[PDB]
């Protein structure tokens, strides 16, 4: 096996597991403590945990952005693994609105609002 840093993930692994629904699944279970965690599967979990709940304020910029990249596939494809997210993380829902509102800004509207604006 050629990996030291098991822990340890980039922009393209994290497009593998967004890619995959099994792969997503999985990750998934990791980051809402009902699945077993891969070293990588805990770095993100800490990370997106955090991006939840204060908005990545003990994330770097890069941390922020893997996080983010979650996010945002999140809100387009799986809108219910989000809000699982968010209700499991986010004391109140500012970070829900936030990043959906972030997300919409790049372009990546929830499927519903594309629906409105073509109906």
């Amino acid at each position: 096996v050629d990996e030291k840093y098991p822990s340890k993930y980039d922009n393209i692994d994290l497009d593998e597991i967004l890619a995959n629904k099994r792969l997503l699944t999985a990750y998934v279970n990791c980051i809402m403590e009902r699945g077993k965690c891969s070293p990588e599967g805990k770095e993100l979990k800490e990370h997106l945990v955090d991006a939840i709940e204060t908005g990545c304020s003990k994330c770097t910029e890069a941390q922020e952005k893997g996080a983010y990249k979650v996010i945002e596939h999140l809100i387009q494809n799986e809108l219910d693994t989000w809000h699982e997210l968010t209700d499991k993380y986010d004391s109140s829902g500012k970070w829900r609105k936030t990043y959906e509102d972030r997300a919409r800004a790049n372009g990546i509207v929830i499927p519903e609002l594309e629906h409105h604006h073509h109906h």
